[PDB]
């Protein structure tokens, strides 16, 4: 397992929602929020709207947001990448959308396997992602500094951003 030995998010790569591979070291020097999103879940509206809001509010300070669709939680992201892209455009999303992935299990994207065992990325009842819209806060060096649950509104992250800018 190479992914357990990575030291930074910047070591991983991921396909964006248009099918192009993105080297995540392009986010070096930015504070990031990484999150697993879904279109048909109870917290879809509050998360998209507050994430778009935090992005517009803190874009000039370097806030970036990475959104990975995931259908493993109630099958609440069943659509195609194009549908998810159009869904996100309806919220006026300007952050970075990726291709749908798994975040749990043997086939999970290795970025997500790594985040979950980071000291500040651990969960309480096991490390697995529990539901849609788990949020990880990534410092400018690519390390995980905080994990927020599916039921935590994205605005609760705001108080912590000044310490990493």
């Amino acid at each position: 397992d190479d992914w357990r030995c990575a030291r930074s998010m910047h070591e991983f790569s991921a396909k964006d929602i248009d099918g192009h591979m993105v080297n995540l070291d392009k986010y070096r020097g930015f504070v990031c929020i990484v999150t697993n999103v879904a279109s048909q879940c109870g917290k879809t509206e509050v998360n998209y709207t507050q994430l778009v809001d935090l992005h517009a509010r803190y874009a000039e300070c370097g806030l970036r947001i990475l959104a990975f669709p995931c259908n493993q939680f109630g099958k609440q992201e069943p659509g195609s990448n194009e549908e998810i892209k159009e869904f996100a455009a309806g919220y006026n999303v300007k952050f970075d959308m990726f291709s749908k992935i798994c975040v749990n299990g043997d086939d999970a994207h290795p970025l997500w396997k790594w985040m979950k065992i980071q000291p500040k990325g651990k969960g309480i009842l096991g490390n697995a992602i529990k539901w849609n819209f788990t949020k990880f806060l990534i410092d400018k060096n690519g390390c995980v500094v905080k994990r927020y649950g599916p039921m935590e509104e994205p605005l609760v992250i705001e108080k912590d951003l000044p310490h990493y800018f």
